[PDB]
């Protein structure tokens, strides 16, 4: 069932969940778990929603898997403070990201791609 674009992003997102062995950022965020959130989070976002995305061809550029990444990332670095365990698990994950999704590493890999 799947193309090429769809499995470059599988092997990102799979990276990144590495970090997360636990599985904080595998589902949703509820009200629940985090009192008010979606009061001062606007636009939640999570590596399960991902995935889902990637499956059904959502993402049409490398950009555009980053940015809901990013978003990921944003939202917990917003919401939680700095001394928890979601905060410094966010920024590592940011880190990873930025460093594996680079214009550096794109264009070694678009030069392998003639
Ligand atoms: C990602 C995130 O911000 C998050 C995940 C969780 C979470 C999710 C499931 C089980 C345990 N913790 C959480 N709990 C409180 C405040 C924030 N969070």
């Amino acid at each position: 069932e799947s193309t090429p674009i769809q499995q470059l992003l599988e092997h990102f997102l799979r990276q990144l969940q590495r970090k997360d062995p636990h599985g904080f950022f595998a589902f949703p965020v509820t009200d629940a778990i985090a009192p008010g959130y979606s009061m001062i989070i606007k636009h939640p976002m999570d590596f399960g929603t991902m995935k889902d995305k990637i499956v059904a061809n959502e993402y049409k550029s490398v950009t555009e898997f980053k940015a809901d990444f990013k978003l990921m990332c944003d939202n917990a670095m917003t919401y939680n403070r700095p001394d928890t365990v979601y905060y410094k698990l966010a920024k590592k994950i940011l880190h990873a990201g930025f460093k594996m999704m680079s214009k550096e590493r794109l264009l070694a890999l678009k030069r392998s791609m003639s």
